């Protein structure tokens, strides 16, 4: 899976509210 940046970025997380790893 190698992470680094594949562990979300592009997978959506707008920031309104929170609870999605980017915010969470
Ligand atoms: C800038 C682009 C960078 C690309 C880097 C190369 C990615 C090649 C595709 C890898 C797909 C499979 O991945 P994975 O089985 O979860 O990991 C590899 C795990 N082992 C080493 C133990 C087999
Ligand atoms: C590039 C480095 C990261 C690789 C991480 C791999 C983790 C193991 C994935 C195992 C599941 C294999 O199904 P996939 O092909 O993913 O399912 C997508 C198939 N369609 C396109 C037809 C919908
Ligand atoms: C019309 C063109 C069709 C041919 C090109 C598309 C081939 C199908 C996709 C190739 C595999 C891409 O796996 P990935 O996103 O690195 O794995 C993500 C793994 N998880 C879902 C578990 C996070
Ligand atoms: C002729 C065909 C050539 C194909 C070349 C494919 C290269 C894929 C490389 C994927 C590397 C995945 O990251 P890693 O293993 O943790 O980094 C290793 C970094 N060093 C080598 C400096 C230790
Ligand atoms: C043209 C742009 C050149 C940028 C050069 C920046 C300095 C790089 C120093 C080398 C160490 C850092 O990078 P790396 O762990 O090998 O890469 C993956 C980095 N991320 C985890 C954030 C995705
Ligand atoms: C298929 C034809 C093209 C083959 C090209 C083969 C040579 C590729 C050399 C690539 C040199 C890149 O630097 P590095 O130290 O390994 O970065 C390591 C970066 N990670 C920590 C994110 C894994
Ligand atoms: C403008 C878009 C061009 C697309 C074509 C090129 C795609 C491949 C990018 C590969 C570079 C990604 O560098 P990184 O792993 O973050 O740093 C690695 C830094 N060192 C080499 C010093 C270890
Ligand atoms: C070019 C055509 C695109 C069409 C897309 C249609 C929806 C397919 C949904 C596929 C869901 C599984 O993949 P995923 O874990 O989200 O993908 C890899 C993303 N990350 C590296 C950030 C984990
Ligand atoms: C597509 C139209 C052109 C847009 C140009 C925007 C430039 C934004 C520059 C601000 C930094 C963006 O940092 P990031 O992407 O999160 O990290 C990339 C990290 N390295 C540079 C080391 C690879
Ligand atoms: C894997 C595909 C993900 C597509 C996500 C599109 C969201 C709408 C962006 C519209 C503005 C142009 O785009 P960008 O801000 O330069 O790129 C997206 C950068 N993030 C992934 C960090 C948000
Ligand atoms: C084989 C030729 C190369 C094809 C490459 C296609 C790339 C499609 C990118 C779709 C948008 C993905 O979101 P992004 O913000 O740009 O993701 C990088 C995440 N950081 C900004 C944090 C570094
Ligand atoms: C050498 C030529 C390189 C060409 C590189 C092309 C990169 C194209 C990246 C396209 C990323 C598309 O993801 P997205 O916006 O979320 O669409 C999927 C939207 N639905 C789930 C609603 C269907
Ligand atoms: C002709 C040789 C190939 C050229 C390169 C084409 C690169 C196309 C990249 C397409 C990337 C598609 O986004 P993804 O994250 O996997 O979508 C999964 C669903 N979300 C966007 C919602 C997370």
């Amino acid at each position: 899976v190698t992470x680094w940046s594949l562990c979300x970025p592009g997978c959506t997380x707008p920031g309104g509210g929170x609870n999605c790893x980017f915010c969470x």
